[PDB]
């Protein structure tokens, strides 16, 4: 057991937020 | 009611993930 898998987890959760930002930008444009 | 407050929400949730990345980097260094 290590913290190494959290590299993946934090990558994909941050990508989720970025994707939400993209959609919010479109909805506000 | 609008989507505008989600600008703040997405900003601070993404910042939370960035802060986690900082700590993970330190713990793995």
């Amino acid at each position: 057991a290590s913290a190494e898998p959290l590299i993946y987890v934090l990558l994909v959760l941050t990508l989720a937020l970025v994707f939400l930002l993209y959609k919010l930008m479109k909805w506000l444009a």
